[PDB]
């Protein structure tokens, strides 16, 4: 029911092969002159977008008819599906708990007289995760209206089934894109530890330089003493080697196997340590690769229902496919970021009690962990906002509290990056209760 | 060929009015026709080849 | 006592693309740490009695 | 392939039945006014 449409609808022509065959006269198209029906193949052969009722050659009153109908059923899976933890029937929130190492005290048999019974609380950090994604896939099948497009019940049942799979393909694709979002959520907040690189595509040296920093980093995650350097909660955590996952794109694996592992005599010395997961890419500017623990993801399912309804008036079904799940990230797990852009000098300042309850008149020590991406000084300046009269944090972060404090305190630590004209503070904060 | 769909956010405030909303599948078709139509011709004079 | 920067640089640049591992390997029992809190100190040879 | 075909091709419309129902104030065609799809049956109904 259209019009004068052409077989050349969505075609940006390159060079008119029909002209180039017949006016070859020496060129490499002279393999095509003995083909008799070449103009017929070179006109229809790409595929026709818009169907036209072609008249028959012998008796023109007949219409040439559709002889075989082909339904192209495909399947899309999820690459990152193996990182999915489990599922939650009941309850919204997940609580992670990490106990951390503590402080040495000097021997003193003089002070140990009255202080037999003094107590230390353990340095415990906790973490919470709520249900986040709450969504559905919806598409209609008007069963009686599509009976005109199908002269058979085989082509009717295969096509309606293909509308089912496009919902389940929309599951595995859209779920894949949230796990690419959790990486780009985490990097945007400054919670990845950034390892600044150069772009590996330019130099083969800059490729091998990049393999140096990753294999350097993948060993630093796996030392039997741990480190506070590769978390965004700054706890002593050792990753095991077999739980490290590298989330390169597809371009860097081809640079690897052709520029390096082709020519290396020993692949065990220039591969990617841990595990290699190859994806589309990363939305962030210059975030080229990412290395995490397998327990970095706190991806849990919640709900997978298919719900149906029928409109008697307009004669259709609506298929609703509800996909609820908790999509979250453990900050107690090691995760780094191989970023080739210009990164800030400090990404993140972490205060070692995020949650403190100080008795009125008491004291509390606070502790910056400045994630410098360079190796500079980066002075940390302390403050207390919301304080009533005194409350006097000083120096390294020893908090004071007055006798007449009842307000809730926010303790801030800051770092001044860049120039004083455009100050651009980097702030880590803590939350202090008063009893 | 039938392509994937778009996600919609769960909301029971808009689920009151849109239970029978009609969202269209993304099907695309091509059409291929007979293109080559030709013959080969070869004569054999048996008796004068003897 | 190898800082993990130098272990990876021995493996990438040197012990790979080389036909003889015993001919370029660091002489001595290699123990890997996360790095020294110092300035520019990278690796350290010591005796066992050090 | 004919590519510019209208539905008419031979038709001398004697009075254009589409406007005739659409202008019916109560004459002969007032029985064709409560039909829903009368415009579509009139469009392709002669083959």
């Amino acid at each position: 029911t259209f019009n004068d449409v052409k077989t050349s609808l969505g075609i940006t022509e390159s060079y008119d092969i029909v002209n180039a065959i017949r006016n070859s006269q020496g060129d490499n198209f002279k393999s095509y002159v003995p083909l008799a029906t070449a103009n017929n193949v070179a006109e229809v052969g790409a595929g026709i977008l818009i169907n036209q009722t072609v008249q028959n050659d012998f008796i023109t009153s007949l219409v040439d008819r559709i002889g075989l109908v082909v339904i192209r059923q495909v399947s899309l899976n999820n690459p990152l599906k193996k990182f999915k933890k489990g599922q939650i029937p009941l309850g919204r929130t997940i609580e992670e708990i990490y106990t951390d190492i503590t402080k040495e005290k000097q021997y003193d048999a003089e002070e140990a007289e009255q202080k037999v019974f003094e107590r230390e609380m353990p340095n415990v950090k906790t973490l919470f995760h709520e249900r986040n994604r709450q969504g559905f896939y919806h598409q209609t099948i008007q069963d009686d209206s599509l009976k005109t497009a199908f002269v058979s019940w085989g082509n009717f049942e295969s096509f309606v089934s293909s509308i089912i799979n496009a919902i389940y393909n929309s599951a595995e694709v859209d779920e894949y894109e949230y796990m690419k979002l959790l990486v780009d959520n985490y990097y945007s907040k400054g919670l990845f530890t950034t390892v600044k690189i150069d772009e590996p595509t330019s130099s083969t040296g800059a490729l091998t330089e990049f393999v140096k920093k990753m294999r350097a980093t993948a060993r630093k995650l796996t030392l039997p003493q741990g480190s506070r350097d590769w978390n965004s909660m700054a706890v002593r955590t050792r990753s095991y080697m077999e739980d490290l996952h590298l989330i390169i794109d597809a371009d860097l694996e081809a640079e690897l196997d052709v520029d390096v592992l082709a020519k290396a005599f020993n692949m065990n010395r220039t591969d990617f340590l841990g595990n290699v997961t190859v994806i589309d890419g990363f939305a962030s500017t210059g975030l080229e690769a990412v290395l995490v623990d397998k327990d970095w993801f706190m991806v849990y399912d919640n709900l997978h229902k298919m719900e149906t309804v029928r409109n008697p008036r307009g004669l259709y079904w609506n298929y609703y496919y509800h996909v609820w799940q908790t999509l979250s990230v453990s900050r107690f797990a090691n995760a780094v970021a191989f970023v080739s852009g210009d990164v800030p000098a400090v990404t993140q300042v972490i205060v070692s009690p995020n949650i403190a309850a100080v008795k009125q008149g008491g004291q509390q020590q606070f502790t910056a962990y400045v994630r410098a991406t360079n190796a500079k000084d980066h002075k940390v300046v302390w403050s207390v906002e919301g304080g009533s009269t005194g409350t006097a944090i000083t120096g390294d972060g020893l908090l004071s509290v007055s006798g007449n404090e009842d307000n809730q305190l926010t303790v801030k630590a800051t770092v001044d990056i860049g120039t004083e004209d455009k100050p651009k503070l980097v702030v880590g904060e803590a939350v202090v209760s008063i009893r």
